[PDB]
């Protein structure tokens, strides 16, 4: 029934490819693929038993869902040609999380954001989170049902919520890796190999699959053990920037008790 | 033979719970557990089929090894209550990264540090096989004894001084404690926007696995490298509700940028 949603793809890049193939494997009919270049459109279209076009005027107007994955400018330039000719029920979605849903506003009555947030080629979607925004509660439910066909992790998220993901990634990837870097600087200073940290790094990550971070939290800053922290701060005296960081991070941990 | 060593745990927290279970599974005899609170003493004793007490005066004086996992504030208070009436050959060890071995000196003839370095939680099982275990003792024969015990548990058993061990522990606070806090803040943020923390797990996994291949310095990604002042401005703007979290973001970004 849901796999009886005729689908058109506008764009034949990597994400589009993965998405189309996974949809096709799940039982979905992909009726047609569009791409800027002949090669790209044909190639993907051959992988999912679909027609292909290079011309927006030849895009099938009667599908239920249109998945646009074009880059910013290209998407931009071509929005009106994408919109042109589509019947009222056509659901118009784009896959880029950074592009507000309101681009479709005034052009089509049924639209949304269909954002699969991916970690890095071919990727199976069963653990990849999907973030859904739509022009209506029914359009959202439909896109969520489409996405749940491919993934166990499907959520409502507006632009503000989608920004919070990338803010959270900064903490989770950038700031975490920096902690590894500061550890490495210290072990370099003290002439101790860094490889000893690797089991601690792995387990720190592994642990929060099972426990909430707040519960997984350990160390001297929980009770604010000054016998430890005071001494650690002293060893960092020669790097007052790193020392401030140690202090502020420890207070931040302690403020959560 | 070495599994016949009767062991007492003085302290029943996260590290002690995990270390006790690993000893018990390897066939060691944990005779009893002491803790300041009945709930913690009992929970652990049931897991490792041991007696328990919350009174140091009731502590079994007949064991060969006493593993002490206590905060500083309980150490002094409780040191002589831990050490009196024991066998001359009993070994007293503590498990702290940043406490010198010399705490014991003058108090008991045999003593040492028995330090497994890993993040521990009671509700979470860990493979001891890959845990760095650092050993110091009052004599070579006591150190050989501790290492032999630790080697039944871990393939990574190392002799290290109090000075090396402090150094490792400082690096471990960054590596484990501050890293998990980054996860905690991300979770706080995601909750404020009605999103589950779990969406971060793939990225958490990638970030950790990356440093097996690359030096952390080489692995560093994100808008702080260039000091992308748009995204950084936008991000600071988002954290306006939380000045302390906002300042951390700024200094961490500043910090990446310098390096
Ligand atoms: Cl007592």
């Amino acid at each position: 029934s849901i796999e009886d949603t005729p689908i058109v793809l506008i764009g034949a890049g990597n994400l589009a490819t993965n998405l189309a193939k996974a949809l096709y494997r799940k039982g979905f009919r992909i009726v047609q693929v569009y791409s800027r270049t002949e090669e790209s459109a044909r190639e993907l279209a051959q992988k999912v038993e679909a027609e292909y076009t290079t011309d927006l005027a030849e895009v099938n107007p009667y599908a239920k869902l249109y998945i646009v994955s074009l880059k910013d400018s290209a998407f931009a330039e071509l929005l009106q040609g994408i919109v042109e000719g589509k019947r009222e029920e056509a659901l118009m979605v784009h896959t880029a999380g950074s592009i507000p849903m309101n681009v479709w506003e005034g052009h089509v009555p049924h639209y949304g954001v269909f954002y699969p947030m991916q970690t890095f080629r071919e990727v199976d979607f069963k653990e990849i989170p999907f973030f859904i925004e739509a022009s209506s509660t029914e359009d959202a439910a439909f896109l969520k049902a489409i996405a749940s066909t491919l993934s166990n992790r499907v959520y409502d998220a507006d632009s503000e919520q989608r920004k919070s993901l990338h803010l959270a990634a900064v903490f989770t990837c950038n700031f975490t890796n920096h902690m590894y870097a500061l550890a490495a600087e210290l072990l370099k200073k003290y002439n101790l190999p860094f490889d000893v940290m690797l089991p601690l790094i792995d387990e720190t990550a592994r642990k929060v699959h099972e426990l909430e971070p707040k519960t997984a939290q350990t160390g001297p800053a929980i009770r604010y053990d000054e016998n430890v922290i005071g001494n650690h701060l002293r060893m960092l005296a020669d790097d007052p920037a790193m020392q401030r960081l140690y202090e502020l991070l420890s207070r931040s941990i302690h403020e959560r008790q």
